């Protein structure tokens, strides 16, 4: 459950956050495929409840009311049209799996649903499904309010409902069955895996019990005994009764120490420093690289009060974040998945973003289309990180680095790092409040390398900064700390 399944050289998935399922197969087609992206993470496929309170925020697509691939983001047949065009340009589509619970408790009774289906959820009937009373957890959590009141305890963690969301029973065989035949719809259709939506509120072993169902990847795009790449979202920032390691049996887990260390350490918080960065991955305390799903930033914590809280670096911060994406994109320790977001009006008091809520651009609650412009940057709001030359070259990068190596590491003792992936690649960065200027072994063959992050190689020819490896493999770095993007990056196909 641990191989990414992307096609062979592609090594990073891309957050679509929101994006309409028409929006995405064009992408795939015009971009994500050339740009040797190897998938795309999708909103939640299954309907969901409506919320008028506030109006129509992201968050609603947490709470299912059915597993009809009905949504804002486009009915069944736009969803297998899309999986259809993305599979055959190589680009893989990675399904959010809701199936920890249904909608919130104290929602009211009616067709208010994204396909129109009927839900009552005070009598926890789900007649779409089906599912009754007799399939949630309401008698087995021990707690007085029947919700999450100490994550100190596993139990209730599990068992008790998060956030008010009706807690399904995944004890039951009928519950995980329900759950595995909406999972093998989608895999059938051509998904290569699943993103486990809040895997820290169901125990291992009914995860496992939900997989173990699960059919093998559609022959059309994929090898025969290919199992679906499963990576579970538990977070886990340590020192708590829960630990990320409890789930590493079922598949891949989202490393959210990665980000939160990481951004505090680009934003030199806390005393940190970059050159600390030397020994990152399970120096830090991470889980085996193998069992890591890793990222900078995610749909939650970008809005402030997430894991991580405000030491995480979004697009908001873009010159940090590009550093940021940077590293983690050079860096071998684990999978990495970019965030594609959009743009909402924040509004800080007390320190918390209080319009945090606030949906994807629309019309009236109808998502709109993302719009590509001349220079490649999308428009309605759509911030498209994963089309800034600078994380874009740098997914292509990972993929070009594939296998090599952590290589030749510098650092001033401060805030200027750099390090190799064998002879592939090099990068250097200056996150400090002075000049980098330093000669450095770069571990690549003598040339002149394009520098992927000020440019790209057009021809026979640089757009922007170019690097002059000498014989030996060295090369002169020249950083002020006043640059827009204080960081480069080489490798052997930007060579001239
Ligand atoms: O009515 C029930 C509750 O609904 C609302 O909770 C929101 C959260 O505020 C929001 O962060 C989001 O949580 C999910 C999160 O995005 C995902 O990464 C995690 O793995 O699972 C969470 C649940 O699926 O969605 C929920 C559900 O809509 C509302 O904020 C709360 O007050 C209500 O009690
Ligand atoms: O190894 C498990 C721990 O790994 C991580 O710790 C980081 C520190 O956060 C970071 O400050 C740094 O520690 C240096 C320390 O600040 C300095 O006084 C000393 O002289 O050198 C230390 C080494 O560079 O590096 C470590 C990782 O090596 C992680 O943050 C922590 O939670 C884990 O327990
Ligand atoms: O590849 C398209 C353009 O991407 C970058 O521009 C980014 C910029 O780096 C980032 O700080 C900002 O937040 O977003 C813009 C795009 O909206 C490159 O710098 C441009 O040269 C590219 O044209
Ligand atoms: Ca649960
Ligand atoms: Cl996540």
């Amino acid at each position: 459950q641990y191989a990414p399944q992307t096609q062979s050289g592609r090594t990073s998935i891309v957050h679509l956050f929101e994006w309409r399922w028409v929006d995405i197969a064009l992408e795939c087609e015009r971009y994500l495929g050339p740009k040797g992206f190897g998938g795309v993470q999708v909103s939640p496929p299954n309907e969901n409840i409506v919320v008028t309170n506030p109006s129509r925020p992201w968050w609603e697509r947490y709470q299912p009311v059915s597993y009809k691939l009905c949504t804002r983001s486009g009915n069944e047949n736009e969803f297998r049209d899309m999986v259809t065009r993305c599979n055959n340009v190589g680009v893989r589509i990675y399904v959010d799996a809701v199936i920890n619970h249904m909608c919130g408790s104290g929602a009211a009774a009616g067709t208010g649903t994204t396909c129109g289906s009927y839900c009552n959820p005070g009598n926890r009937e789900f007649p779409a499904v089906p599912y009754s009373a007799w399939d949630f957890n309401d008698g087995k959590c021990k707690t007085a309010s029947g919700g999450i009141e100490s994550y100190n305890d596993p139990y209730q963690v599990r068992d008790c409902q998060l956030v008010g969301l009706l807690d399904l029973a995944l004890e039951k065989d009928y519950v995980r069955s329900m759950i595995a035949d909406y999972l093998n719809k989608l895999i059938d259709i051509g998904v290569a895996g699943f993103r486990i939506d809040a895997s820290k509120h169901m125990w291992p072993g009914d995860i496992k019990a939900v997989l173990d169902k699960l059919h093998n990847l559609n022959t059309n795009w994929f090898p025969a005994g290919s199992r679906p790449f499963i990576f579970q979202e538990v977070i886990d920032l340590g020192g708590e009764a829960i630990k990320s390691s409890e789930y590493f049996g079922n598949g891949r887990v989202t490393e959210f120490k990665y980000g939160a260390k990481l951004g505090t350490v680009v934003r030199k918080w806390s005393g940190e420093k970059m050159s600390y960065l030397k020994n990152w991955g399970e120096g830090w305390g991470f889980m085996p690289s193998d069992r890591a799903l890793v990222f900078v930033d995610n749909h939650d914590n970008q809005r402030g009060h997430g894991a991580g809280g405000s030491s995480i670096l979004t697009f908001w911060d873009a010159r940090l974040y590009k550093i940021a994406v940077g590293f983690m994109l050079a860096h071998p320790y684990g999978f990495t998945r970019v965030m594609s977001s959009y743009r909402w009006a924040r509004n800080f008091v007390n320190g918390e973003d209080v319009n945090d809520w606030i949906g994807p651009p629309n019309n009236n609650g109808v998502i709109k289309e993302v719009t590509i412009n001349a220079d490649t940057t999308c428009g309605n709001d759509w911030v498209c990180e994963h089309r800034w030359r600078e994380i874009r070259n740098m997914v292509w990068f990972r993929n070009v680095v594939d296998g090599q190596p952590f290589a030749n590491w510098w650092d001033n003792g401060s805030n200027q790092v750099a390090f190799g992936r064998g002879n592939r690649g090099f990068i250097v960065f200056n996150n400090d409040d002075w000049q980098l200027s330093s000669t450095l072994q770069t571990g690549l063959p003598g040339g002149t390398y394009c520098d992927v992050i000020s440019g790209d190689k057009v021809g026979n020819s640089c757009t922007g900064i170019k690097v002059y490896v000498s014989s030996d493999g060295t090369a002169q770095f020249s950083i002020s700390n006043s640059a827009e993007d204080p960081f480069i990056a080489i490798h052997a196909e930007s060579k001239l």
